DNA sequence: AGCGCTACCACACCCC
DNA sequence: GGGTGTGGTAGCG
């Protein structure tokens, strides 16, 4: 209850035949979610980075697949990122990275691929939940500085209640590599300024955490996200869909399988 | 006209 | 000297 009231409170000072198309641009974020709610579509937000160097954002509302419609070419909607809403039921996802200079003999595929032999044990000792690398879509940002990965689980059938849930689960399982200010040493690197951190990041488990998407590069940069060399999942093969546009449906972390047996996983901190 | 938030420091308090 | 709860802005993500 004392979430609603920061952004009801934020909301009164704020304020102080065509084909069937849904794409509504909002200054706020609330008001795109107000929208999300008034609509009766299978809606979503994201939000897009303006010309301005700052994070300043303008939250965009469509469909998935409309979404993708002007977005699959990318001569356009450069800069775009996933609105994780809060409360949302959510996949299991990672933000990775370290800085090269710093961590010399630091391999990055034995890096993410020792974490995920990690939390699939995690997965199975805690929730039962069996899986392996095979349902982790593995993408890349990376750059000759900064070697970028983001990590989406494709679970079988099971989703967390919401993100916050996520990093409940991380920092529970992580807490042994925590402890270094299950030999989670691989995890300990050199930040920016020699400061051993995790090459985990735990601060992309927030309410309505920005997350940018598939094929999208920072307004600064140039390096879009984009499926490694070394991914090992492989969604289905469909004649109605192309390639690209599951790989996206899969890349979505809020964009949660509809089953009728599905698992939700909680954690409380 | 982005939105969330904690890492950090400062202070106030208590304890034998 | 140690230890614990409270503000409160700067700064990351
Ligand atoms: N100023 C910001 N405002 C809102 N959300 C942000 C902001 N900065 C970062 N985020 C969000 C979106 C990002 O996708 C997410 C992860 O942070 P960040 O690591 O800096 O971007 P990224 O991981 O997608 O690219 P990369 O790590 O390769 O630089 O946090
Ligand atoms: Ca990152």
């Amino acid at each position: 209850m004392n979430r609603k009231w920061e952004a009801k409170l934020k909301q009164i000072e704020e304020r102080a035949e065509e084909p069937p198309s849904i794409w509504r641009l909002f200054h706020r974020q609330a008001q795109a979610f107000n929208f999300v709610k008034s609509c009766k579509e299978d809606v979503h937000v994201f939000a897009l980075e303006c010309k301005v160097g700052d994070g300043q954002r303008i939250y965009l509302v469509t469909t998935y697949a409309e979404f993708w419609f002007y977005y699959k070419s990318r001569k356009n909607l450069l800069h775009c990122y996933e609105v994780i809403p809060e409360n949302a039921v959510c996949k299991l996802y990672f933000d990775l990275e370290f800085n090269k200079p710093a961590n010399p003999g630091a391999d990055g595929k034995k890096m993410v691929a020792l974490l995920i032999e990690y939390v699939c044990k995690a997965l199975q000792e805690l929730y039962g939940v069996n899986c392996s690398a095979e349902d982790v879509l593995n993408l890349d940002s990376s750059t000759d500085e900064k070697f970028s990965r983001h990590l989406i689980f494709q679970l079988h059938d099971v989703a967390f209640k919401d993100n916050i849930h996520v990093g409940n689960f991380l920092r529970k399982i992580l807490q042994p590599a925590l402890d270094l200010l299950p030999d989670l040493s691989f995890l300990v690197v050199k930040n920016n300024m020699g400061e051993k951190h995790l090459f985990v990041d735990l601060g992309v488990y927030t309410r309505n955490r920005n997350f940018r998407l598939y094929k999208s590069s920072k307004i600064g940069k140039r390096v879009a996200l984009e499926v490694t060399e070394d991914n090992k999942f492989f969604p289905i093969q469909s004649k109605d869909v192309s390639d690209e546009y599951q790989y996206f449906l899969s890349s979505l972390v809020s964009n949660v399988r509809f089953s009728d047996t599905l698992r939700i996983l909680t954690c409380e901190p």
